[PDB]
């Protein structure tokens, strides 16, 4: 109902996909989230179609807001099929699996570049006052040109790897090993807590997808961090990039670099490498 919407009525025509335009292939699964499976689709362009099972006014507004976001390093929304979430197909899947995959071998320069692309995507999102809440390598994806896109947000938001989410008093399922100290304490999320997660993501990139804090159990991470601890420097992580990570994990949220600063600092480090 258009009356239930604000003044975003004129935008509904652009976000809605007619069921005649979309072919969905329920015999080929390309992701399993807690809210539903995602399937190959044809819209002629290749797409990913997300099922939602395991207010309509609010669902449409979320889609309208999301479709307006456009950056080469942010996963776009193609539209909603009245429902089914229609996303661009990502040939190379999520970033964590890609870097753990022994088929491909990114160089250190390639890995830093993935980091830089994430930073640009987050710089965009931050400029729109959008807090991600769940930035991690598992939640970024690569397309056919190996272009990295910040994903897992808006209508695409889900837990795509349940192992890394812990049940809280609140009952909330939280990615504790990617969370800023203050978020673990208050469960509030800010752009500055996204910056903390970004630091962990950089660590993931430089270890080619190692799990962070393996010998720490769940919410004991707060105890671990408060002992005066941070993730160790990976072998092939350049010294200045480790300094960047430590800045992302500053105990004072407001002292952490902006995503704009991260793009600048990382572009510089990236530029020193060949191949
Ligand atoms: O080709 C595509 C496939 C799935 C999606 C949905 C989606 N949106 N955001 C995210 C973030 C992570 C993952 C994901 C998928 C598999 C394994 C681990 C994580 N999926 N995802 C979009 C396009």
């Amino acid at each position: 109902l258009s009356a239930l919407n604000p003044e975003l009525v004129q935008a509904v025509q652009h976000v809605v996909i007619g069921p005649s335009s979309l072919i969905v292939h329920f015999n080929e699964v390309i992701g399993r989230g807690h809210f539903g499976c995602v399937y190959h689709g044809t819209l002629k362009i290749h797409c990913a179609v997300k099922s939602l099972n395991r207010e309509v006014s609010q669902f449409l507004t979320e889609g309208i807001i999301m479709k307006d976001f456009s950056h080469p390093n942010v996963l776009s929304l193609l539209g909603i099929c009245l429902p089914l979430v229609v996303l661009p197909y990502m040939k190379h899947g999520d970033l964590r699996n890609f870097i753990r995959n022994e088929t491909h071998n990114p160089t250190v320069k390639d890995l830093i570049g993935f980091g830089l692309q994430v930073a640009k995507g987050m710089k965009y999102l931050a400029s729109k006052k959008f807090v991600h809440r769940d930035l991690a390598a598992r939640n970024c994806m690569l397309d056919e040109k190996f272009t990295v896109k910040v994903a897992d947000f808006g209508l695409a938001r889900d837990m795509y790897d349940k192992e890394y989410y812990s049940v809280h008093k609140t009952g909330a399922k939280l990615p504790v090993k990617w969370m800023a100290l203050e978020s673990l304490q208050t469960q509030k999320f800010t752009t500055k807590s996204d910056v903390w997660s970004f630091g962990v993501l950089l660590w993931e990139l430089m270890t080619r997808g190692a799990p962070p804090y393996p010998d720490v159990n769940t919410f004991d991470i707060t105890v671990y961090l408060l002992q005066g601890r941070r993730l160790l420097q990976p072998e092939y992580c350049p010294d200045p990039l480790y300094e960047v990570m430590l800045k992302c994990w500053h105990p004072k949220a407001e002292m952490r670099p902006s995503f704009s600063e991260l793009v600048s600092r990382i572009s510089a480090i990236f530029s020193t490498f060949i191949g």
